[PDB]
């Protein structure tokens, strides 16, 4: 049940020495990635985010300006062009703040959120690196809400039901929730800590989840949320974050009009479900150990061909399930048709379809699953509604299982 | 019709001072860019391509192995971690050898076609930066085919049908190419330099396509057809490339098992239609003055009402067409109908759906376009469905023109 093994296995990623800790996603693996964006992009719609795109180096005035220079200097990659030096992006709340200060906000811009599927790169040691879990590019799922103080209970009480929302369709249903207090180098009045400990608690609380404190965990910004899921081996995998933060807008001067038409700084809130989308990958990887539900499939279907009398059939299939929104393979290879069905059963294709003489002449097709689930034939109509609704619905459990 | 006051206009993106050369992109522009990324995928599946994904940094010495690092080491970013230096990559080709190395190939895996959405950090002078024409981070739509020599024939001529094929989707008509033939500064052998060159030529008459040849504006390691595009205005753009090369893969140890089981160096094909993506839109921006296709505009449909009365059907209509797959806004601010429509002209919105007290009781629209024209009162179920006719065609017209 290693990713990494499994990683090699299904030909989903590879990692060399030339680029250590950072991730060569080949195709399957990158079909995986992109179909989380999917779902999260579906996630941010239903939610009503914004998804933004902000630079991946940006000069080391601002990194200075927010603290993230003072404390986190040997963990970033830095970069010179025309005597100035640049920091490659490790977080992209600084690059959220600026997008949010271009043009004059006003209170009824407010509650404004903010997503980007950011690329970061923090300068972890070569030793601390262990596949998708440690890796120094990662791509976190990040979000910034930018409310008012009236607005904090309602915006985190969002973000609580996007947590366990989002962890459920992977079945992921054990979760452990930590709250990280003020640590010993912090930034912000202690006033001001006192009220950000006190709102994450009581939204903990109206949600009915029991929580432990972790003292001194949290950022040097803001104290947060830390959720902890389990997977069927009942390991604890640290993924959810969201954090409640009253210093970072102000240091980079945001600023609203409020209804009082006085000038107001913007509450930040900072959030993450999947937190690293690498690392997440490796998680499901192991939670299914290889066995990805058949909206995440690299390939959801291939079909066969017995012999050369099927290469025409086979060929209006795969046009036709294509259509159907299907990530469908052909296989019309000569072999024999028990060491084709053997090598996708291998690489986990959830349905394989078989096309003999048959299968031509009476319209239909026959299905086994890569359990070795066999379900016979099937009217072709009808194997196409079942995986559209089971693409739509992302249902864990596949079709007589 | 400058691409940056449209961009400021519309809220598209922003740059500033510490990130030269590299886009903020807003929520709106963002829209912009996923759907082109959308067409593209679309056109992958049509052209059979895989989509990967590489790091963005490699070790300097894998850029010294092809010759990349002697050619231009004035235009990349350096970073070190750990004694060793890392190069920021300003092309993907490096990156999709290392994953074609990874596994053992035969003559039965090719062609194998290889797409990116790479993000690239080319060390420019600021001098020469120009909004998004020029930039330091640009996202080029890279491809790299690998083939053999028979092969190469076929391959070429699928890059030209993509070409036309994705220049026809934004109304461009009037290509013009050229073949860069070879440099003084290159690498490889003569004899390889005019198979390539030769190729080319071959490759476009037997397309009819007219060409005149540009001496020495070939890369050192290929020469490359260039497509050169004209806009309303008549100017002329360069975005298109595809290049014939025979020297990268034997310097990165790239092979495949030939049918005569001798391992053979596999043909290269480095193809990008738009180019870079941002200036691909600072190009639409400008040919189309912000007057995007419905397909590409950031808010498809804005649903306004005349007075309070109409607050709830409006927002029915909001929904009913979100579901539809409808980029929709409401506008419910207590201002007079012609200054709601007046703004969002500016905006630059397809169609703007004004909802009176007889629209309500009918069930109907009031459709006005940006365009200033009147299409009247239209069932809601049917202004829904040849809208969404519009998008899945990708349509250059709008309604009733
Ligand atoms: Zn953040
Ligand atoms: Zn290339």
């Amino acid at each position: 049940r290693d990713h990494r093994k499994i990683g090699k296995q299904l030909d989903l990623y590879h990692m060399q020495e030339e680029a250590p800790g950072m991730v060569f996603w080949h195709n399957d693996g990158w079909t995986i990635f992109r179909e989380l964006e999917v779902f999260v992009r579906s996630k941010l719609k239903e939610y009503q985010y914004q998804e933004v795109k902000g630079p991946f180096m940006m000069d080391r005035v601002l990194w200075e300006k927010t603290g993230h220079w003072d404390n986190y200097k040997d963990a970033m990659f830095t970069t010179s062009s025309e005597n100035r030096e640049y920091c490659i992006k490790p977080m992209n709340c600084p690059g959220h703040v600026q997008i949010f200060n271009q043009g004059l906000k006003s209170y009824r811009d407010l509650p404004l959120r903010m997503a980007e599927f950011g690329s970061c790169h923090r300068n972890e040691p070569s030793g601390s690196l262990h596949g998708l879990m440690r890796v120094r590019g990662f791509t976190q799922d990040d979000a910034h809400i930018f409310c008012t103080e009236e607005q904090i209970r309602d915006e985190v009480n969002g973000c609580i039901r996007l947590v366990y929302d989002m962890y459920s369709t992977f079945g992921f249903e054990k979760i452990v929730v930590k709250l990280s207090t003020r640590p010993e180098k912090r930034i912000g009045s202690d006033e001001m800590w006192d009220r950000a400990e006190a709102d994450l608690a009581v939204a903990l609380e109206e949600n009915n989840i029991p929580f432990e404190y972790q003292l001194g965990e949290g950022a040097f910004y803001s104290p947060k949320i830390e959720f902890t899921l389990y997977d069927c081996l009942d390991r604890a995998w640290q993924c959810g974050t969201v954090a409640l933060d009253f210093s970072l807008p102000s240091r980079l001067s945001a600023s609203y009009v409020g209804e009082d038409n006085e000038r107001k700084v913007p509450v930040m809130i900072h959030r993450a479900i999947l937190g690293s989308m690498e690392r997440f990958i490796g998680i499901l990887t192991e939670e299914f150990a290889g066995f990805f539900p058949t909206w995440l499939a690299p390939v959801q279907v291939v079909i066969m061909n017995i012999t050369d009398s099927q290469s025409e059939y086979v060929n209006e299939l795969t046009q036709k399930l294509s259509n159907a929104g299907i990530r469908v393979k052909a296989d019309l290879r000569n072999e024999k048709i028990g060491f084709k069905i053997r090598e996708h059963t291998l690489r986990r294709v959830p349905y394989m379809l078989v096309c003999g003489d048959k299968e031509v002449e009476s319209g239909k097709v026959a299905v086994r699953t890569r359990r070795g689930k066999d379900l016979g034939s099937m009217d072709v109509n009808e194997v196409i509604e079942k995986l559209q609704q089971e693409i739509r619905s992302r249902s864990l459990k596949q079709l007589e299982e």
